[PDB]
């Protein structure tokens, strides 16, 4: 197995205003989607000391009790609401990872989204403040900690595409994103459940098989054990670890608006006995939200391919992983 070329982008200059430097930020975007598609973000603000310990804190301390009492439909009947947010629960035996993801917290029973019923929109839950004290806290204010790097980072990828630097900014607003953060422990386990353990192809023991995501772009902190893989076609390439910068990648959206300038990596998550995290924070637009489509290969710029609102394509789009993938 090689090793895939994840360059190291120093992104500080997209939170300035100079102009110069921001385009060869944007350069080194444009030449690391065309390649493996994955960089890592450095320089990027983010206390990642912070969010490693708070989110150590929650998996470690959180009960049985309180799992079934925020879990998503798929584990708790009673929760019809909970499709999205909510906690995902471990099986012993049978699934090692276990996740709590939470969406929005502008989202609230006052938003017309909630008012409306609109798939996708959905209030969080949250354990009781006094048996994980911060916890809550510390989670928004994380999302918008994350929000606001996201946003630098899709000027870059604006500029890298030869748009003006808010083409897709504009339409990442924290009063509507359908953005997502997860909170998911792999855990140490001895001796480990092979129920859990896939096998690819070609051989690779897998905890989550290949797949591309269902963002514009994911933005995701990982503790220091490797484990992803990204395909190209001489076969898998193994992305190292960095648990201090941002490994940044484009979702199917990205892929669908470019015509596949900026492909849509296929990854996957290999086995490792190890206790781990990661956080990634899926930048998703408004459930109305539509970007005209382009082709930065053609002189016109012209491409056939339909605007699609974001809204409906995250709905098909977190369905149908789930179905390929198995429920998480
Ligand atoms: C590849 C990693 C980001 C991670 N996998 C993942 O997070 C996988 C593949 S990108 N993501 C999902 O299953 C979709 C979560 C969507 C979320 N519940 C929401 O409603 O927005 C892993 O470490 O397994
Ligand atoms: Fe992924």
């Amino acid at each position: 197995v090689s090793k895939a070329n994840v360059p190291k982008i120093d992104v500080s200059p997209l939170f300035g205003d100079d102009q110069a430097a921001k385009m060869r930020v944007a350069q080194q975007i444009d030449a690391a989607s065309r390649d493996t598609g994955f960089f890592y973000a450095v320089n990027h603000g983010i206390n990642v000391q912070r969010l490693s310990q708070k989110t150590k804190e929650f998996h470690m301390s959180i009960t049985p009790e309180e799992k079934w009492d925020l879990a998503i439909r798929a584990y708790n009947k009673e929760h019809q609401d909970q499709v999205r947010a909510g906690y995902y629960l471990s099986i012993p035996g049978k699934k090692a990872v276990e996740s709590f993801c939470y969406l929005n917290p502008n989202f609230t029973p006052d938003h017309p989204r909630i008012q409306a019923k609109t798939p996708t929109h959905e209030v969080n839950v949250w354990p009781d403040e006094t048996k994980h004290p911060g916890f809550q806290d510390f989670a928004e204010q994380y999302y918008w900690d994350v929000f606001g790097l996201s946003s630098a980072l899709l000027k870059g990828y604006a500029l890298a595409l030869g748009k003006e630097e808010n083409f897709f900014a504009r339409h990442f607003k924290p009063d509507d994103t359908l953005a997502s953060v997860v909170l998911i422990r792999y855990p140490y386990l001895d001796p480990y459940p092979e129920a859990a353990i896939k096998t690819a192809a070609d051989g690779t023991k897998l905890s989550f098989e290949w797949h591309e995501d269902v963002s514009l772009i994911t933005v995701l902190y990982q503790s220091n054990v490797q484990n992803l893989q990204v395909e190209t076609a001489a076969g898998y390439q193994d992305i190292e670890a960095d648990d201090t910068g941002y490994l940044i990648q484009c979702g199917s959206y990205m892929a669908h608006l470019t015509n596949n300038y900026y492909k849509a990596p296929i990854h996957r998550v290999k086995w490792v006995n190890a206790e781990r995290q990661s956080l990634p924070f899926f930048v998703n637009l408004g459930y109305d939200s539509v970007i005209d489509p382009f082709d930065p290969r053609e002189p016109n710029g012209k491409s056939d391919r339909e605007p699609l609102s974001y809204g409906d394509y995250l709905q098909n789009g977190l369905v149908s992983l789930i179905n390929k993938n198995g429920q998480t």
